[PDB]
């Protein structure tokens, strides 16, 4: 009938009429949350019919890997996985192909910049796991890794399977470590303003609302579709870092520090047929996320305004290219704070040339690479970096990152 | 069987094979020339039967258009176009619908962000024009008065539509003033290094290469078919600007500067089934074309290098944000130098503005707005721009700017 349209900053919706209009041979690249990127709920397990031929594609891939083939291993694990399939339904991965699965659905994210590094990550095996308290064990061990002390390292917590549908493991976060967002009395808002509905959420499930700007949330968590059970993160993991610009000794006064941990909690591993609704996984963050996103944006912190004055910037006029100097100064406090505090951080800049060579690697290994140019292009300095002159494909391979739709949209109250 | 993906920066082409691969529901808007952005050749006129259902469509669009329709002249101008589609085989439009259709074709540009001066254009009829040295002069013409002496205004000079396809008036030029690039002897290149394959080719045709860095181009005219004439602009026609910071007065010293006017010249606009595969058009610029794109660009001018040398900024360390503190200055130097010397420009942020208050008027008027977010957002501060949070659906629509096929790779020569 129409398509819906966003603007991410306004919250504004819009409602396309004139696609219709159109000739030929509509782009939606443009769009954040597709439903081609997104894979949703269910109440019966996989059709057989469509999980044999993923499985056995998926087994395909693996046992296609390695350099000398292990055929009789190959079609032993077939015929094996074959077997399990028709007398339980759905099937096991082996530690190895788990291992496998998350580099490869890594290695086939589109929107990730970083898969230059796709062949060094931690696997966490968390597919035994049957209690909230137990997830919540699962998630502070990766997070006490992942963060080891600044020198972050890349690892995923692989939870349950989906089995029926109703079973469901979820991390009811966007992230590991997320601030909170509370709308104060004075209209203002305190925090992370993105974070809203959210941190609602968890003060309607008995959270205790410290008030402030940089307040670590709960971590949400719901076993074998039980209702969400609140945790609270244990703040000696929860790695932070304090920024502080190496020239303007003023910006230390502006109170802004972010977490060193950039772990995604709310997405579903897809892989030969199974689908792991709950495998929160981190890399290290990329300056221009903190810098440019969390701090600038105008749905987010949204710091530019001060950052500017204090910088004694013509604020009033845009011409000036006030906001063009500002961001560049938060993005060096960032980079200074990180790099000083020993925390990995990496620039946009590097972070480009590194994927451009991940490109070239990958055309030649595979003869592809899916890419998403929207996400790939760093919020600033676009044409200066060389993802920017790349003409690019994206596409959805498997194994896959997919999105899920919110799950307290989706949920039985008991 | 497979596609092809060039990267703009370093010319280098790929091949991609994994797209095959691919699951359910390929997007292309990564690719800069596509062919459904593309408007070839032809041999034979436009079939009837394709060409009257596009006329009536349009004719009925324009009527559709005022307040209160002159329905007896809608039903009027149906019928006299109909017979005289009947009776020639193509049609010609009154000077009020082309003056319609360029200003729609503009508003239908997914690609621009000046659209919300889509009302403001001045269209200059050379559909009479039937020789190079005629071309040439309506090129003049042009140039003189969108140029304005800085006041620079948009127009758009509408050639003879495409008869039998085979009878075509062309532009070989890129736009209107574009400067030259050579291939000096001791390995280097001197000036526009995008211009190099057409300033070799204006070469072959007799041209008196002044090699500089701003050459000047030749313009190469085409008309009814017969091989290109060139012709040189008149200098006293070529406004430009002289490059300096208001501040760092070593920023004159580089000997820095760019042409005011930004014309489009080799785009066909297609309109109820008729193309004109010669119209050039302008507006005014943007800093970020000029200060970014132009100047930076690996493949352009490259001034980077030395404009952060100068700067004294660390430029053998990425992560020290050089680049980002270089092309800032560049830019302010660029929207300071037009402004000084009184020459019409905008900034990205103020362009950005304007055209999410453009959307917005054409959501509500017509329901839609074709929009290229790849494009649309400036090559510089990214999610600074509020364009960057704005969901947006790239589709084609008529009338419209096409692209074409470079007329040396499609033409006879007698
Ligand atoms: C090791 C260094 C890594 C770097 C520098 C990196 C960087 C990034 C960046 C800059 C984004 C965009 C984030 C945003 O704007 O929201 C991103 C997205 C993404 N990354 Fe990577 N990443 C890394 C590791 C990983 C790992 C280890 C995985 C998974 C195993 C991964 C999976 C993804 C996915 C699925 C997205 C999409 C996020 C979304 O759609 O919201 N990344 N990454
Ligand atoms: C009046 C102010 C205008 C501004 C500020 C403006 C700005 C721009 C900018 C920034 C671009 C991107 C250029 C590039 O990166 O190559 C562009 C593209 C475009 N503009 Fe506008 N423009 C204006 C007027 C016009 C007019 C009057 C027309 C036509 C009647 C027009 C037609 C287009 C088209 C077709 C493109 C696509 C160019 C391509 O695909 O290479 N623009 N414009
Ligand atoms: C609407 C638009 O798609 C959206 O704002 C985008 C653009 N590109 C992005 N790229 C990255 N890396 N991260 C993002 O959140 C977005 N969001
Ligand atoms: C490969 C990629 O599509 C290309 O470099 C783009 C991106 N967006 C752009 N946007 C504008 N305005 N102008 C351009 O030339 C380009 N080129
Ligand atoms: N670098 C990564 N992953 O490895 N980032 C994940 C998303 C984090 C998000 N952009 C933030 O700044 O909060
Ligand atoms: N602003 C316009 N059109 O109105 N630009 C047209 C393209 C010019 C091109 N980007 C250049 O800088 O050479």
């Amino acid at each position: 009938q129409y398509v819906r349209i966003k603007n991410w900053g306004s919250g504004e919706i819009l409602h396309d009429t004139l696609h219709h209009k159109a000739t030929s041979d509509s782009c939606l690249g443009s769009i954040m949350n597709p439903k081609s990127l997104t894979r949703g709920p269910r109440d019966k397990p996989t059709p057989l019919e469509e999980l044999l031929p993923h499985a056995i594609e998926f087994i395909n891939q693996y046992y296609g890997s390695f350099k000398e083939a292990k055929i009789e291993e190959h079609l032993a694990r077939l015929e094996a996985v074959t077997k399990e399939i028709e007398t339980t339904g759905t099937y096991q991965l082996t530690l190895d192909e788990l291992i496998f699965a998350t580099k490869m659905a890594w290695r086939n994210a589109p929107r990730c910049i970083g898969r230059i590094q796709w062949s060094n990550l931690q696997v966490f095996d968390a597919r035994n796991c049957s209690t909230a308290q137990e997830m919540f064990q699962h998630i502070c061990r990766h997070i006490l890794y992942a963060t080891n002390n600044g020198n972050i390292r890349s690892a995923i917590t692989v939870f349950p399977q989906r089995s029926d549908g109703k079973h469901d493991f979820r991390l009811w976060n966007s992230q590991l470590i997320r601030y909170a967002g509370y709308q104060m009395p004075d209209g203002t808002i305190r925090g992370d303003a993105a974070t809203l509905e959210f941190t609602q959420l968890c003060i309607d499930l008995g959270w205790k609302p410290r008030y402030g700007r940089f307040d670590v949330l709960p971590l949400v968590l719901q076993a074998d579709g039980q209702d969400p059970e609140v945790f609270e993160i244990p703040p000696d993991l929860v790695l932070e870092v304090t920024m502080e610009h190496p020239k303007y000794e003023w910006f230390q006064e502006l109170g802004l520090k972010w977490y060193a941990l950039p772990a995604v909690a709310n997405m579903l591993l897809e892989v030969g047929g199974l689908e792991f609704p709950a495998c929160p996984f981190n890399g290290w963050y990329m300056g221009t996320e903190i810098g440019v996103r969390d701090f600038c944006d105008t749905q987010r912190y949204n710091i530019l305004e001060e950052v500017g004055r204090r910088m004694g910037l013509e604020t009033h006029t845009l011409a000036s290219l006030w906001k063009d100097r500002a961001v560049t100064e938060i993005n060096v406090a960032v980079l200074h704070s990180f790099q000083k505090q020993n925390v990995t951080i990496m620039d946009h800049h590097t972070a480009s040339e590194s994927f451009m060579k991940h490109m070239q690697n990958e055309y030649r290994a595979r003869g592809g690479c899916p890419a998403d140019w929207i996400w790939l292009v760093p919020p600033v300095s676009g044409s200066i970096t060389p993802v920017f002159h790349q003409e690019m494909l994206n596409y959805v391979l498997s194994p896959f990152y997919y999105y899920q739709i919110e799950p307290w949209k989706t949920h039985i109250w008991q």
